[PDB]
């Protein structure tokens, strides 16, 4: 019965969970970093910038392109300005681009601007996937525009994953409330900790032969590969590319220390009704993209080395975590 | 045997469990609010103010009331002012009110005066409600008035629910040890995890087919719904209302900042021997209930929607939790 | 195998846990805090004052039993000095008191003088009881004094108790590692968290129809009422105590604050070789002893009302107990 | 399956776990702390200072054999000066030496030339153990010189412990993450907690009759007989020794406070490609190492004393610990 069952769920977070070193023959030089997100597209790093207004506009979607990865251009703007900025991409030396959209009126011929635009990837882009709106749009996007790859999410069950593999969609994002400007736990009592969401979710992603991205809550270098060792295919990182020189922010002075503005999509200032699920603040100015990436990446091959992940589909198939106390 | 089960049990409290997602073709804003709290009573929200003196007196109750709730008269005054405060609610358009009552010698002319005031609803409010002095004191008020709709509690079990369901109550509170000011986990080694206190309250509740009040330990909207989804009918806030004008404190100033003053029933103020079981403290000043009101109820739609939970009914009987660590 | 169960076993302390509340007809002025220790003590109250240098001597030991308690008188002094302190306490209305007795070459005579004194009960105090040492030392002072009550300890194991219940011990003093200024954790990696300690020795207890001594860890009244529901006849403080004015240590003042310096019978200075296993610091000055001990019987009793237990027989053997997260 | 397993193993660290008290017949001073690490090395403390240029040169390694332990040289610096430090020791009344190795190139001219200034222990130390190019420099430096003992590592589980062994080491290090200024966990998502690291490793190694070292983690002397309860014959220590006169790092003073420089093999500065997997920070000057291995073998005695460990083979072999909550 529902009533018994209530309690009986444990789920997982990052800080919980470590990567057991295992036998390996290769260098973290040496390790592969790119992922066959769909049949069009061919990821060099399993990253993906966050289509957030604090994050990602052409200048990021560029940048990120150029490091092997991939820019959501964020749908907080006009439907011919955020066109021109998927056009800017492109005109980069024919770069991926993907955009975002939502399932209101304007989307219709938003999807119709961006495709003109020659977008590659299309992302329905909602605070909760698993709902019939999101079910529909995937089968009118998917309908009117099959060679464009559809990204649908965000959700954190098995159950919401099968239903938009089955609407259309080729690619899940998995995610809900564990982002770090997220206050959809504090203020739903809304969430599912992030390990076990891309677990259950890729569980079911590996039935469909699809692929799935681990968005939200990386802190570090450390939860990119537990996120794509737990089962997801690529990450979305908000906080950690929001303070680098290419996020749309204006970079801020306040006592010596230079700063770049990060808010949540539910923060009051980025929905200018629903009360507000996000925060709006300030994070350390870190500089050039490339260099964060580089980091980040870094790390990322230490882990493969050290789990003898010569590949990303050794990780997510074979890698083994042990659980931990505080 | 009583010795080998002594440590047998395991309690979860509001930060040890989330909400999971679930299908949903319904949005917050078309969310039904509203519960059935016995024949006669009827709120459009499922929130009652305390019965406490830093926190609900008539200026409370109406506020409550208009806004879909509830308010609940302290006892601490006299007979006759505490008719008079019951009288301005009434006299305020037939709004709703409740009214305290304990088990002391003043309680028969106390439930008469209130009774006569045209009171819906009496509170026998006390620290152990699973007492004689208590079962006896509901015998009696249901015997006398059985127009008028009885809450008896304070309790954290099964055995408890079903002994005062039994002796003539019709609506039972839970709440041993998890309110904001409370010292009695530390003061007297007791209490039960408020998500498990409910719980197991509720699901006794069930059996009779009667409601239960989630009262205390509540600090957000979403310790809210997770509070109504683990079985409570209505909540029961203190902490969250105390700061707002309409409670009858009075606004004062320190170092500039505006504050009310918060206080336990069981604080040595109040209490003007038993040991005290609250503290007395200082809450930013948060303006008019209303506004308060509508942020709480606003993350409670948005908890619904996540959940696909059209009315409380759904999120009561379907809704289900995952744990989690630190 | 050994090796196959080094890490099987799993300890509670006070914090991890909490009393269930339960049916009750007792109302907290009512409850019987009364406890037979053996059949020549029996205490109005069941607290025991430390055997420390900053806690326990005839000032303590007068004030602890003219509050229905007892208190044992430290060893760090001369056997004379100790018999005259001893003398004190039995000349201020034939008050019970207690002593305390080692292992070394010293205690043969040390015991003579403290009977010849009055002393009602000897407490072989180490740190630790289960060792040939403190079993040859009980079977010696139970032979040569078969009237004087003894306490043996410290233990934490069922073995333990077993082993000293059996030498002629009859109380047994439980806790290793749980006190406020015990490094002994840090120091030597040894302590069983002392609820589970407290059970584990009690279990044995029971078999014997012996006493324990919760001895330790004891930071509030609700501790006080853990540790006897967990399975301890009585409690012995050091902590909650040392700020009183009764205790032996002068009273100081730093930047204007009343303080009292407390310290482990380990620490470098009491010790005045074994490395430390206590620390030395300073508690705020708490007033007359007669007021901190009010306070704690005051939440004791609260917690006995919660938990219908009519006495501390009621307390030891059917309360129930709910483990909890942090 | 490998999908359904990755979450299933659950790991232990230092402050996961205490060591229960048992039956003792010997004090602290008389227990023995003698370890045979192979059939060449028996040393008369089980403590060995860890391969770091923070840690370990001459001056380090001469004052660790006089206590009776071990340093192992670090190989930070040219091949000759690393010889001329080994030889120091040597010509220091013929004390105990052990030396870093790596994989590189260099090793071949570097073994030879410190095993020609009398070397009695070589370390292959490196970060991941469980390697080809480990495995490889095992065989090798085994079959160039069978009479040299040969430890070889860092590993965390029975698999590399297993196939170290089989190669030809004779010891094996134990630790993957848990050094005070590792950075790995956080930078690459790797990591075993210590104490389950050095269990899962040592249950191996019982079956080979071979000898494991507990390298890292170890914050106090609790940790110390922690680590070898769990299984490891000695501990290697960074931090604990840092701050000591004899370090080869300069003693500096900042703000009236004396400091030593302390860092990870895997720092920036270290290292002088790899992303850091360690820090560089400021340490406490301790002063004479001699007193800083007092003190920690004060406490591992005062631990053996309350677990009834006559020696170091009764402690890894009976003693039994308690798992408990934060
Ligand atoms: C106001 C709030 N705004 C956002 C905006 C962007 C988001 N982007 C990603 C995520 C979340 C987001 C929330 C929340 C869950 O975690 C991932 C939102 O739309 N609330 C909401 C609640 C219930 C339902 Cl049925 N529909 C919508
Ligand atoms: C002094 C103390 N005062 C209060 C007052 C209001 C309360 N209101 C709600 C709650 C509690 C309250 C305690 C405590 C449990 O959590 C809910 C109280 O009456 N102690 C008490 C102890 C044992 C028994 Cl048999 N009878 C009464
Ligand atoms: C130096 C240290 N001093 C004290 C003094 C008083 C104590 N009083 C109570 C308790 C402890 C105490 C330790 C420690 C355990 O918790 C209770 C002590 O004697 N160490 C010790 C270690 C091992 C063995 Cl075989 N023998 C003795
Ligand atoms: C840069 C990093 N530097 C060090 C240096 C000394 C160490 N010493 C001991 C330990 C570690 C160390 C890391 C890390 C694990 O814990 C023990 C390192 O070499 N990374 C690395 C990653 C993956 C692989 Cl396949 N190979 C090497
Ligand atoms: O206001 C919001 N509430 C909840 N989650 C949000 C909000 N805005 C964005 N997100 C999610 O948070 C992610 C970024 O997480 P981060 O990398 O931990 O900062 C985004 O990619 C979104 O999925
Ligand atoms: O002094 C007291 N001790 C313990 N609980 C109290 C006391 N006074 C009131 N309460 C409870 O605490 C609730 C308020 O909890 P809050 O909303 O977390 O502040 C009230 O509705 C009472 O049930
Ligand atoms: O130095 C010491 N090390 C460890 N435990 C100690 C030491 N001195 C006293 N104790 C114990 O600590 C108890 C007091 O604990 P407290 O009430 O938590 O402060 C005493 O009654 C002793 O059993
Ligand atoms: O940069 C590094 N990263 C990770 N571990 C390191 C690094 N440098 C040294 N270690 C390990 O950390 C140990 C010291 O740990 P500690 O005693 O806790 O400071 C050394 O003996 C090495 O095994």
């Amino acid at each position: 019965g529902s009533w018994e069952s209530k309690f009986a769920k444990e789920s997982l977070t990052f800080d919980d969970v470590l990567l057991i070193p295992a036998q390996s023959d290769i260098l973290p030089k040496d390790v592969d970093l790119s992922v066959q997100l769909s049949d069009k597209v061919k990821l060099n790093i399993p990253v993906i910038s966050a289509g957030m207004d604090t994050v990602t506009e052409s200048k990021m979607a560029i940048a990120m392109a150029r490091q092997g990865g991939l820019g959501v251009i964020h749908k907080n703007m006009g439907v011919e300005e955020q066109a021109d900025e998927v056009q800017k991409v492109k005109r980069s030396g024919g770069l991926l681009v993907a955009a975002a959209i939502g399932i209101s009126k304007d989307t219709d011929i938003r999807a119709q601007k961006l495709v003109e635009a020659g977008v590659d990837v299309l992302v329905i882009d909602t605070a909760h996937g698993h709902s019939k709106g999101v079910i529909d749009q995937v089968k009118h996007i998917k309908k009117t525009y099959p060679e464009i790859t559809l990204v649908a999410g965000n959700v954190a069950t098995a159950e919401a994953t099968k239903d938009l593999f089955e609407a259309g969609a080729d690619i899940v994002k998995v995610g809900i409330g564990p982002g770090s400007i997220c206050t959809t736990r504090v203020v739903a009592g809304v969430g599912v900790p992030q390990i076990t969401a891309i677990y259950d979710c890729a569980t079911e992603a590996r039935k469909h032969g699809k692929a799935i991205i681990a968005d939200g809550g990386i802190k570090f270098s450390g939860d990119i590969i537990k996120a794509l060792a737990a089962g997801g295919h690529a990450v979305m990182l908000g906080s950690l590319l929001a303070g680098t020189e290419e996020s749309p922010g204006a970079t801020e002075i306040f006592q010596g220390r230079q700063y770049k503005v990060y808010r949540g999509m539910g923060s009051l200032g980025a929905m200018e009704k629903f009360v507000p699920e996000g925060i709006e603040g300030r994070t350390a100015y870190k500089g050039a993209l490339q260099d964060t990436i580089y980091q980040l990446m870094g790390g990322v091959r230490a882990g493969m080395g050290y789990t003898g992940s010569h590949d990303l589909r050794e990780l997510r198939e074979e890698a083994q975590f042990t659980r931990m106390g505080p």
